[PDB]
């Protein structure tokens, strides 16, 4: 009856110019109860401005749009490391997401 989200899909922008920001959307897979989704950007938590929750068959599905803006303390090694986490009091799961800073 209840259970964590299994995953979380993370869909973007791969690639970017430095100083433009990529659209990254985080959409955690069905769980039961919904899931919060946080952000983590090259290892550190950031807000969630916003989620937006959906009911499926199974749960439900927690879905979360962030820009992340690349500049001179965003952007490590050329690129950005973004990772989604999707926690209920069952359990979380998570991905990441490389934006690579093109020259
Ligand atoms: C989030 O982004 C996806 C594209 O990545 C888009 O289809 C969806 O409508 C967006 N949702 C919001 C609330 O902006
Ligand atoms: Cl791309």
């Amino acid at each position: 009856v209840n259970y964590p989200p299994a995953s979380v899909e993370l869909f973007g922008e791969s690639n970017i110019r430095y100083g433009s920001s990529a659209n990254i959307q985080c959409k955690s897979l069905p769980s039961n109860p919904a899931s919060q989704i946080t952000w983590i950007i090259n290892g550190r938590s950031v807000p969630t401005p916003t989620q937006r929750e959906f009911v499926v068959e199974n749960g439900i599905v927690s879905s979360s749009n962030v820009s992340v803006h690349s500049n001179e303390l965003s952007v490590e090694a050329h690129q950005i490391n973004v990772e989604c986490m999707a926690t209920n009091p069952e359990g979380s799961s998570a991905k990441q997401h490389v934006i690579k800073i093109i020259a």
